[PDB]
């Protein structure tokens, strides 16, 4: 497996160097979003746990098609003014409900050692 703690302070440094299938040993949920909220990275992890299929979300929007139950100013609005920053390191608690069993989950989102790339990492709770 992937070993790489969730949470890391050098998480984006580590995980920087990490192909698709590198990101599939991952022992939890990474999603890269561009800037614009677009799905550049979807790993199976992530996928077990919201039954999306990762080679098919690629490419789309994860705010508006993807993930709409992400779509707050909870989740969303807290990823804006992250982008619009420049900046962003925020942990939290969440429920993914949409096509799906309510699934407690949190949630980690952290601007990428890239430019205009953010990570969102999530985990069973
Ligand atoms: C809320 O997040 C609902 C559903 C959902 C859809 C796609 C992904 O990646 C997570 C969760």
């Amino acid at each position: 497996m992937e070993h790489v703690a969730f949470g890391s302070e050098d998480i984006e440094n580590t995980l920087a160097k990490m192909d698709d299938g590198q990101l599939d040993g991952l022992a939890f949920g990474a999603i890269q979003l561009d800037g614009d909220g677009n799905i550049l990275q979807y790993n199976a992890a992530e996928g077990d746990i919201t039954g999306r299929d990762p080679k098919q979300v690629i490419g789309k929007n994860f705010f508006k098609d993807v993930a709409p139950c992400t779509d707050s100013p909870e989740f969303y609005g807290k990823f804006k003014e992250g982008v619009a920053s420049g900046n962003l390191n925020t942990m939290f608690e969440y429920t993914f409900d949409y096509q799906m069993t309510p699934t407690k989950v949190k949630v980690h989102m952290k601007k990428a050692l890239s430019g205009d790339s953010y990570w969102v990492f999530v985990k069973r709770v």
